[PDB]
């Protein structure tokens, strides 16, 4: 979890093709009083990654949420999915280390975790 | 996915113990016009299940989300987790079918899918 | 409620369609003095299950292996897979309880765990 | 971007600690006429990786198998596991590409897939 230039990265692996899920919209939100505030929005590259998802601003500890717009990813291929989108809520307790959040994606199932 | 009785059930399996996650609070919300609206809340039984999570009202097609309060579950075990809670957003396309949503839970990773 | 049932069952769920993988061959082997001994072989039913996989012999605490012949399953769907077959090695600690081994299947990825 | 590296790498992530699984023995075997033959054995580094698992010999398309000795890994932490070891069988159909096989590990459940 050693620090990188940006505190947050994500990676989407299409378990059905064995290849990265490219051009997938992913948003980042910060938890506030009862609601959520959007910090950024980006699209995964040809390798299904967003190496720098946090906006170019000072980060703070607290609860956050990344929302993978995978339902749209599949709909664009005319494929159905049980999940319209996949929100992953997590906690950042140290702003001096890196957080990598991969998503192993299938149409009717998925896995996510804090990567290394 | 034939209709049974209550349209929604969930099950939490602790992958670190190979045993069910009991007494975990789970909320159900509906994606409505003006945002999300809570439909019901219950706790997993001794077997880590909630056999009938839908409230007493006709379900409609649309987006929903169950939120597993797993952060508090691990806390009671003197364990930390990357996720304060785990939201799972899903879509009901046919109201005449049963929906089962299992959660395979670990402190820093999880899996979910549409069960049988 | 499975205590008086056959000690070993499996279930294969296709995460790309959200439906069971039927008619898939699954073998059961027992770990012995340097090597493996095949105890049985069966095919998943229409619900992607094998209710009673344990053969007519006294079970003993030790290591075993179930091999899901998923490569052939995918070929029948005209799909390629990273795995020719999927072996899962597990340990039986008590011969007086039920063991359920589920398989969450995708073409290039899978998950398994001790069923609850 | 891994095209100029050794052709086979693995990575083990402990989903219970959210950290890499270090010093874990991993073997590599090739399937041939007279059964399986071992090709190499190595141990994951401090980052839970084995960057170059393929030995100094010409690689040939076909079926292979890596076995993660995870049962021993947990035992050292005074923890039990449903799996004595975790074998992963896969096909190499193009030796001009890199193959990465990650393992998401928990005591009673795991996931593996073709990485990127």
């Amino acid at each position: 979890h050693m620090a990188q230039q940006n505190i947050l990265s994500v990676h989407i692996l299409n378990q059905q093709t064995g290849k990265p899920a490219a051009d997938v919209t992913v948003t980042l939100e910060k938890k506030a009083d009862n609601g959520w505030l959007q910090l950024n929005t980006a699209k995964t590259d040809k390798d299904g990654r967003i190496k720098a998802l946090w906006p170019e601003q000072t980060a703070t500890t607290g609860d956050y949420r990344v929302v993978f717009k995978t339902g749209d990813y599949f709909k664009k291929q005319n494929l159905e999915s049980f999940f319209p989108e996949i929100p992953v809520e997590f906690h950042i307790n140290k702003v001096n280390e890196h957080y990598h959040v991969p998503l192993l994606l299938s149409q009717y199932g998925y896995s996510t975790y804090r990567g290394s």
